[PDB]
DNA sequence: CCCTGATTCGC
DNA sequence: GCGAATCAGG
């Protein structure tokens, strides 16, 4: 439910594949599409 | 209605 | 650092 290194790795892979924030949120669990978009920004993607 | 990312700022 | 709740649209 937190941005572990494992979950960040998954986010980067899926985002760089072009999956939408809601899709990634559903894959990960424990986060909304808002959380995903916020994290994408803090990662500088 | 379903959906998209972007931003602010209290927490 | 985190993410809800707008914003701004498709």
């Amino acid at each position: 439910m937190s941005w572990t290194d494992e979950r960040v790795s998954t986010l980067k892979k899926l985002w760089l594949d072009g999956l939408s924030a809601s899709q990634i949120a559903k894959q990960l669990g424990g986060v909304t599409r808002n959380a995903v978009i916020g994290k994408v920004h803090r990662l500088g993607l």
